[PDB]
């Protein structure tokens, strides 16, 4: 990433103190960072040593004591006073994994998404999948964020498009699940890291999701669990669920916590749990878990306020 | 503990909203104390599960949102407008401990100190060690309670007397008196019924060590902790001036919990702890790096005699 303009902002500013963000793959790099900074400035450097999992989860008690907090690794979130995002993408070619998925394409309205490490490439892919004769749009997601067709497992606003299907650019298989769902839509996901594109079926998810509803019928007493963290803090859904529990006989707690685990949850024994933060702990660490973690879509349903074949995604609205 | 003060208060107060915490022991009470407040008030509750250590560490958030913040466990501290402590007494008797700790008295002028557990206890040992013909004081913010020492606090134990006695669990305590005040002291436990002379010789080559393997360091952390009770950034920044000042480089690094997990996440050579005291001594054999006291960081530096050394205190 983009150092030069990191120390030019800073000597530009004078700035007494400086902050650092990274996420947990890039805290190996903190220190040289710091060093940099310290080395070609005359700043003081802070770094921050709490885990962080996304522009969701700015430590905004070290942006309010430093000039400038730099976060690295996501686009934008929110909108912050003295926060710059530092985007650090990918270098990995993502053209051949897009030609591999123009042959399983059965539709000519083609949906472009990926993830910000590769969304400065994707004007690159919608004009090969348009010399190959399809239509190609890529829609605009967070309006935070600078560059459009990005999903994150919270938010699939640039998924909202008039096409057919999807081509999803990028490794694993929360997203162009998510997408699936979230759209009806057939998305074809395109691993880069390794030149194979396949399909995605939700239907193996939506049975997991299913089975965890059935096994929390009876539960009677439920964890509602709230997070502090900047992006995922949804107190007013977690009291409106407390409140939709107690509608039907059933009892709700509201636990708030910065980091969202199994020990903690393990300290607090309910029936089940309902997870309003970040979306992705539910689904990813689902397993991890003693007891049933449900989305808050997924707890209506177990409870009788929505029905089966209404359930969505789970999509980060504070 | 005392369900029918917690109640009054809150009707009396007319809450609408309640905050609870409790240290990891006490979160299993904290779903039936939940429910007792909702049946018997109109107050709507808030659990924080966030881990707690100790009255160093109150959830300001939780508190900012909640009209009362009810803490269990520990006694007070600091000045929180809306946090109430609700102390836990241990009922264990200490007075054969103190008996059993007689014999190996050898002055005439006794100090008790002990933890906050055993605090309203300490008059009646008070009366057994002046019956045994000797003079007997205890010693009084932080540590509010007369006698109470923690494991960032002696003030209790800076009285004037020949000789202690702690009452209690564990060596960190009586270690920590004895290196503070160079008085002889005499740990009573009273969950076995033992009194041992502790001697902080063991302790403090141990540290040593530490100091040791340290010196070899190029890149230091300087951790400081953002928990209401354990927040020095300003001895932080001193400290990193002062490393400045003698050729080495420290870095300061600013979480909430202090885990071996996230500082193995950086690449540091050893690490310097503004943060809880007790992490630095007590988590010592779980940190990759080496994590020193400010006051050890000093030595590592030459700013202070090996001689010299002293216990970490908030
Ligand atoms: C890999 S990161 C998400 C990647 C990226 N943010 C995205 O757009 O999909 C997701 C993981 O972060 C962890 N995580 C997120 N929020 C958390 C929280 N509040 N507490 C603990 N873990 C959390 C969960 O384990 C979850 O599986
Ligand atoms: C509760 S008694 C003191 C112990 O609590 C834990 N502790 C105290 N403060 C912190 C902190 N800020 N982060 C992580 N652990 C802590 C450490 O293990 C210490 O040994
Ligand atoms: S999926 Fe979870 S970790 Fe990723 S941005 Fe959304 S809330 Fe944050
Ligand atoms: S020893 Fe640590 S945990 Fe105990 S009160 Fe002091 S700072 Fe808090």
């Amino acid at each position: 990433f983009d150092l030069e303009r990191i120390l030019k902002t800073i000597k530009d500013k004078n700035c007494k103190k400086v902050g650092l963000q990274f996420p947990e793959g890039l805290k190996r790099q903190a220190i040289n960072i710091a060093r940099e900074i310290e080395e070609k400035t005359r700043a003081n450097v802070i770094i921050s040593g709490n885990p962080c999992f996304g522009a969701c989860d700015i430590d905004t008690i070290l942006a309010g004591s430093v000039d400038i907090l730099f976060h690295f690794g996501h686009a934008g979130m929110g909108e912050y006073e003295n926060v710059v995002f530092i985007e650090a993408r990918s270098n990995i070619d993502i053209i051949p994994a897009v030609k591999t998925a123009l042959n399983l394409l059965k539709a000519n309205r083609i949906g472009l998404i990926t993830t910000v490490q590769h969304v400065h490439k994707l004007e690159e892919a919608c004009k090969v999948i348009k010399e190959y004769g399809k239509e190609c749009v890529i829609g605009k997601g967070d309006p935070r964020a600078i560059y459009p067709g990005q999903v994150l497992g919270c938010n699939f606003t640039a998924a909202r498009v008039d096409c057919e299907e999807f081509i999803y650019i990028g490794s694993g298989i929360f997203h162009p699940l998510g997408v699936a769902i979230a759209t009806k839509k057939r998305v074809i996901a395109a691993d880069p890291f390794l030149n194979q594109a396949v399909e995605v079926s939700p239907e193996r998810f939506l049975r997991k999701r299913g089975g965890y509803i059935a096994k929390a019928t009876g539960a009677k007493i439920f964890g509602i669990i709230v997070s502090t963290k900047s992006g995922q803090y949804r107190m007013k859904l977690a009291q409106k669920l407390k409140e939709i529990a107690d509608k039907h006989g059933k009892i709700g707690y509201i636990i708030l916590m910065d980091l969202v685990t199994p020990e903690q949850l393990l300290a607090f024994k309910a029936d089940a749990y309902v997870n309003t933060a970040c979306p992705r702990i539910t689904i990813d660490d689902a397993e991890r878990f003693h007891a049933p973690v449900l989305t808050p879509q997924e707890f209506e349903i177990v409870l009788g306020e929505r029905r089966w074949e209404n359930m969505e995604m789970d999509e980060m609205i504070q």
